[PDB]
Formats: C-alpha cells, sequence, structure tokens
C-alpha cells in the first residue's frame, strides 16, 4: 500500500502490516 506501522497497527481491509514498514510480504506497498 506504501505505508509504515511502526506501532504495529496496520489491519486494513486488502493490507497487512509489515512493521516497521506496511503492506504486504511479497511486494510491500
Amino acid at each position: 500500500c506504501g505505508e509504515t506501522c511502526v506501532g504495529g497497527t496496520c489491519n486494513t481491509p486488502g493490507c497487512t502490516c509489515s512493521w516497521p514498514v506496511c503492506g504486504h510480504f511479497r511486494w510491500g506497498v
């Protein structure tokens, strides 16, 4: 998605948290 969940919170509809950053595991956005 192009974000960062340094706090550990990125549970969005269609996106996952990837501390420090945020997005996915394959792409990372």
